[PDB]
């Protein structure tokens, strides 16, 4: 009936504020959140996931933002990020923009996914590639100044590159980012040429970029589609009741509603 969740910040799936300083107290649609390392407010996407399947499924739940990594990479035998965090048993349940992959499934479980999503890649407007299957990006070495292009590392998007496609992984590796805001900064100042991410958050941060200058390609056939999952230990029982509420939500219209308010934008 108490759950505890581990959360990450990833706009707008998960985005994190300030208490309001006037009542000190999380107000409009954000919930209470501290930090693994323990004030702070959560809300987006996610969020209000969590808030239904709260309400509709009838627990209370203690949410906090993960320090220990991101969202979950495997390093000399130990996880860590929510992955980790889930795994360990440190969090009955995590949820964000947690990518369904096959080494995580392996490890632990997930609900059905709630959000479809892959691996695109954002260029500037005016950027001649045709996509993934290009050779600039396939070939990287091949030509006079090489294409600089790269991912931020350490989760599922690196995880894909390096299984399928090792020799453009060991090009992009000096091209690493620590976060999206900053990839999309060094792709506006032409230090990128390319940033290749996940699907759900690359599209929505090119339906919301100023002067819409930055466009998204999808993989194509040179990455899979997968989704965002609620991850929970191997065997929970929590991952029936979970599935059949997000299920609801899908058929009731909630999710699409849920899209429409948080992921909408302006350019096309
Ligand atoms: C949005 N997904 C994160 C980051 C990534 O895909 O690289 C992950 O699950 O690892």
């Amino acid at each position: 009936q108490h759950l505890t969740v581990a959360t990450l910040e990833e706009r707008p799936f998960v985005i994190v504020e300030p208490a309001d300083p006037i009542s000190g107290t999380c107000i409009r649609d954000s919930v209470p959140c501290r930090s693994q390392l323990n004030k702070r407010c959560c809300k987006g996407f996610c969020i209000d996931i969590l808030k239904r399947l709260a309400h509709t499924i009838g627990f209370s739940y203690d949410l906090y933002l993960v320090t220990n990594g991101k969202h979950g990479k495997k390093i000399d035998g130990v996880w860590n990020g929510m992955i980790g965090e889930v795994f360990y048993q440190r969090a009955d349940m995590a949820i964000g923009s947690l990518t369904i992959n096959e080494e995580r499934s392996e490890i632990v479980d997930f609900s059905v996914p709630f959000v479809e999503t892959g691996i695109s890649v954002m260029v500037a407007r005016g950027t001649t590639v045709s996509g993934l299957s290009d050779r600039k990006f396939q070939r990287p070495q091949e030509q006079y100044p090489p294409l600089k292009f790269g991912t931020v590392p350490n989760g599922s998007t690196e995880k894909n590159i390096r299984s399928n496609y090792p020799d453009m992984h060991s090009y992009m590796v000096r091209y690493n980012q620590p976060r999206v805001e900053e990839a999309l900064t060094q792709l506006k100042a032409g230090k990128l040429d390319a940033f290749i991410y996940d699907a759900a958050v690359l599209n929505y941060m090119a339906r919301k970029d100023e002067g819409c200058k930055l466009v998204t390609i999808g993989s194509g056939k040179v990455f899979a589609t997968t989704g965002y999952g609620i991850a929970l230990h191997k065997g929970s029982r929590w991952k029936r009741p979970i599935d059949l509420a997000l299920l609801q939500f899908l058929g009731d219209d909630e999710i699409e509603m849920l899209e429409r308010l948080w992921l909408s934008g302006i350019c096309h």
